[PDB]
């Protein structure tokens, strides 16, 4: 019932009580741990509503008050009458902020409470969606001084009228499968890019083509929009010592903005809720650049450093990896685009865990995702036991829309 | 019930049926995953099912399930349990059991080698001098002048829990740590406690940075006894770097032979509380963890100083740079001295092949991602992108409490 987590570097022991509130399931059993798997009615709705409003009214220290009881009856009467309900602005902001607070895979949560929430529940068309998104992009980018934000389109109704952003990120690069046999640009986005072309996009067929938005409103067929180029801040990648690095033609965008997830607050489902923060360096340098199935540039870089690639044991991949990552961080810092390195981000998360344990009785965390994909054991999160459990409000995956949507 | 695991780099999808033969629990529930928790006297009643289950596995593997030899062995074990309250394994059952414990070790990336294991049966051992001799022979055979060979030595099983055989050392070869009055540590901070015990038991500590610890050996539940491994048997590698000539002047070396001596081997319900085993190192065990943990030799600062990295801002990745050069040095040193070692690229690639073969032939390969992914350069190794399923098969290696916490001192 009370659970302990030890840090094996500092011997610090923390007691988790928060997990008893856990309200969704993990995919694990006593017979099998699924910790490393990527993806494991009016009656239903009121408990969910109650559960959330109880926590909300607890947070403003008004639990069991008149205002609390009144709201609970209001929502009860709204559900029984309308089969759903609407969140007050204060509730909405709280729910979004907590969805991030509870994201067990997010290392950047020390920032959870500084989230700008843009209420787009009045949106009705894809064109409106595009306006709301451009404003989000520009507000968050902030000339390089990045600011966390989320924009929240209308909640699901009968699920025949969903709002969806088809892009997986607001800003991503196209991928085209070539007669050659290889892949030009980002191999992660072939299927979506093809979908764009099929809906009508004029693809330029470059390596770093910013994808168009594909926006679905009120269950309708989605439409294409190009984000004003002047709103998409990009960074050319150079190395502080290797002059030749720039000759790779590498760039990345400043704004990371996940657009394909579902926000669940008090039982209500917000299927279009793009949110953005700022990058940890390894996300681009290790994953985007080096993943065999991504831009996969290790071989090229190594050659330019003139390393012995005859034998795995010269650690040439590791040598090139560090340099690629040094360059990402240098390039962003020099251009004054907010970025954080894995040492600093994981140290911050450790301070955040301790705060959550002391002020909330715990912090759900998924070690598999929290430990950076390079230099794991020299960051403090490596040695930190973590308990992973599912709290609501939350962000959830949802099927890619082209699998669901009927045209 | 079938379970799928996907590789996100290759899209290879595998199907596990083997998790169905799982007995022991995980620590996880439907409501909480404990997959990153480090550490998540049997009756007759409990013993016979465990025996039967083991002997069923064994007779299947030799293609003799349900033979007369199979039924007779069951009945013979049956009686031995009913009459003596325990039982003895045949040599072949022990070999098989020790190999399977390794095969089943979900946190071990080196399992492609599981069927090549030299088993030394030390169940006739009765004294701590006896154990010492057994362990010297294991050390010599395993070392093999640098061409390392996997081996395990198996001392008599637990009886009433009052007569346990234990090796108090966590590894057969490890360096002393000495906490100084000024609060700093000389040698390996990981071994301070055990070092103190050794000194308390009467070891004369040389007090250097790399002193091989004496063996501390308990036989038959008796108080343990100190023995120095003959230095001629302790293969060491001095650490130097291929391009950086100042690296040797750091004064570093390490031992060639990784040999865990504090785990418990469980076979068919029987508990073997002293069962030291050894293989060979993956380079990152020394260069990432032994040298670079803040709680260990903690050499990252000194190395980066000497490389003249920019150390004012963590964002130079000075730590990451030093870490790679240290690990380059470790592998270069071992290879140059012809001591067996494997890098983390080669080991993880080998593990992925092992894992697919295991799915094809055994219907599964239980695997702990937290432990299998190397502690540097995780995502440019093929395990990072491999979904794994973690579950517990017997035979197995388990932890046990350190014996200085449980031992009843005789005097
Ligand atoms: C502000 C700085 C932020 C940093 C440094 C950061 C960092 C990260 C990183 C490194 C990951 C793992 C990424 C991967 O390997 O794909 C991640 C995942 C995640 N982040 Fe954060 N993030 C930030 C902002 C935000 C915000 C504003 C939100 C939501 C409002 C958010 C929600 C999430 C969620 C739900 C995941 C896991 C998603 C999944 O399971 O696929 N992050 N974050
Ligand atoms: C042949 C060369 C071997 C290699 C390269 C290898 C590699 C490794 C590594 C890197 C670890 C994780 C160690 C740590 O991070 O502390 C490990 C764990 C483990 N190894 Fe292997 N190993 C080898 C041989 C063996 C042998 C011979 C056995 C026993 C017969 C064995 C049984 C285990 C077990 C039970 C664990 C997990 C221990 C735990 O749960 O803490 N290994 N191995
Ligand atoms: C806000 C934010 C801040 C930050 N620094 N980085 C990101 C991008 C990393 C990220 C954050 C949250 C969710 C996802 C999607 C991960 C994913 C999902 C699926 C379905 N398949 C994958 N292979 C990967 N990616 C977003
Ligand atoms: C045969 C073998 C081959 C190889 N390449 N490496 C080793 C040494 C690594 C190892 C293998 C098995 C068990 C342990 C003990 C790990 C441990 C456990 C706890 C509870 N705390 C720790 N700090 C460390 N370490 C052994
Ligand atoms: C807290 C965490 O589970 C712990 O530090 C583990 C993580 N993964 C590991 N992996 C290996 N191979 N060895 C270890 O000691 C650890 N330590
Ligand atoms: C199989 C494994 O679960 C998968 O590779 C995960 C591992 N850890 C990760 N960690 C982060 N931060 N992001 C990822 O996409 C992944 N992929
Ligand atoms: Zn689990």
């Amino acid at each position: 019932r009370f659970l302990k987590v030890k840090n094996w570097e500092t011997d610090v022991v923390l007691t988790d009580t928060l997990h008893l509130k856990s309200t969704l399931e993990t995919g694990c059993t006593e017979h099998i741990c699924m910790g490393s798997i990527m993806l494991p009615t009016k009656d239903q709705l009121f408990p969910l509503a109650k559960e959330f409003l109880d926590q909300y009214y607890s947070s403003i220290k008004r639990f069991g008050s008149k205002a609390h009881m009144d709201r609970l009856e209001e929502v009860n009467k709204e559900i029984e009458s309308t089969s759903t309900y609407q969140l007050k602005d204060t509730e909405l902001i709280y729910g979004a902020k907590h969805a991030w607070r509870n994201a067990s895979r997010c290392v950047g949560r020390i920032q959870w409470s500084k989230l700008q929430v843009f209420d787009a529940r009045d949106c009705t068309t894809a064109h409106g969606m595009f306006n709301y998104i451009c404003n989000h992009v520009k507000y968050a980018t902030n000339k390089g001084n990045l600011r966390s934000a989320i924009t929240i389109f209308p909640q699901r109704t009968d699920g025949k009228h969903d709002f969806r952003v088809w892009n997986s990120q607001l800003i991503r690069y196209a991928g085209y499968k070539q007669p050659d046999g290889s892949t030009l640009g980002d191999p992660a986005n072939v299927q979506f890019t093809e979908i764009c072309i099929q809906q009508g996009w004029k693809a330029p067929r470059g390596r770093f083509d910013v994808l168009p938005l594909l926006l679905q409103a009120n269950g309708n067929d989605p439409e294409l929009f190009q984000i004003p180029p002047e709103l998409v801040l990009e960074v050319p990648i150079r190395h502080p010592k290797f002059d030749w690095f720039k000759d790779l033609g590498l760039k990345w965008y400043g704004l990371p903005a996940v657009s394909n997830m579902l926000l669940e607050i008090g039982g209500l489902e917000f299927s279009a809720c793009p949110f953005s923060g700022w990058y940890m360096g390894t996300e681009i340098g290790v994953r985007d650049y080096c993943d065999n199935s991504r831009y996969n540039i290790l071989e090229e870089v190594a050659k330019k450093m003139d390393l012995d690639m005859r034998k795995t044991s010269s650690l040439w991949k590791d040598q090139a990896l560090v340099e690629i990552n040094i360059a990402v961080l240098y390039s962003f810092q020099s251009d004054k685009v907010t970025i954080v390195d894995h040492h600093s981000a994981t140290e911050s998360f450790i301070k955040h865990m301790e705060n959550e344990y002391r002020c909330r009785g715990g912090c759900p965390a998924d070690w598999v995702w929290i430990v950076p994909p390079m230099s794991g054991s020299i960051t403090p999160v490596f040695h930190q036991e973590m308990l992973n459990y599912r709290l609501t409000p939350s962000f959830e995956y949802q099927p890619d829309p082209w699998n669901t949507h009927v045209w």
